[PDB]
């Protein structure tokens, strides 16, 4: 009873297209797939904010994610700068995760931001959701 | 007493320009800087292979780096796919690290690959070096 171990440190990557509108996800590693429960077909082409919604079925972002941080992310993207912050997020199966997220934008060959990398650190949280 | 901790999990990664010749480094995160000993300005614009020479002065790759694995890396970068292996690397203070390495190419708005994401997982190793 000691198996199916990971061979590398679990790091969670997601990359988006900064040219096409609204930063669609173009890649996710299988650690994101493993922690959030979302396989990659489900999320490819969508925008990450679906993580702020509790469950695949939830229509609206959950009350409890700090709308002030969500706005910092927005501000940071629109200025093409790094973002660093913590916010609530939800697995497919509803579980809550505090996500320490870092967003670094990547430049293309014309002094323009063509992609954005997001590194997720998903911490378990005992938050009460009601 | 305990402090100076880091707030996220230590994930090491770099991004290279896949358009410009020979995959120059355009981004390193600070985990890379902190595990390898090389600072961002020392490595920006250079190719990652300096990690296979032992130290910042050696200009030739170290004998015990597996020439076969380096070759497979070359094949995958060329074939436009993902590499996934383990490869002897060296900190700038000379110490050996088994670098469990993953290369993941990223397509631009185009059908061409414009960037590669490299995720290092450095491991301590008592490999005898002479
Ligand atoms: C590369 C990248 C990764 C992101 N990852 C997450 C994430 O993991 N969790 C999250 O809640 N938001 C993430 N976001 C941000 C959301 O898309 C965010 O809500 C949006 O960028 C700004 O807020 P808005 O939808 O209200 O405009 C990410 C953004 C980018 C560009
Ligand atoms: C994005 C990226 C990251 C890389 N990171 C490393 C690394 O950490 N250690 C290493 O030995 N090689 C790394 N490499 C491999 C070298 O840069 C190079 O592609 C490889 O050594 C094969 O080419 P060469 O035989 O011309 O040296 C990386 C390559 C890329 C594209």
């Amino acid at each position: 009873p000691v198996g199916n171990l990971l061979h590398t440190a679990p790091c969670s990557f997601v990359v988006t297209d900064a040219v096409e509108p609204d930063q669609p996800i173009i890649y996710v590693n299988t650690v994101f797939e493993m922690v959030t429960g979302y396989r990659a077909e489900e999320v490819l082409g969508r925008n990450c904010r679906f993580l702020q919604c509790r469950g695949p079925f939830a229509k609206r972002r959950h009350p409890l994610v700090d709308s002030m941080v969500v706005s910092e992310i927005r501000k940071c993207i629109d200025e093409g700068i790094e973002f660093q912050g913590e916010l609530l997020n939800f697995r497919k199966d509803g579980s809550p995760l505090m996500n320490r997220l870092r967003l670094t934008p990547i430049y293309g060959d014309d002094d323009t931001i063509t992609h954005i990398i997001g590194i997720q650190f998903f911490i378990e949280t005992d938050i009460d959701l009601g």
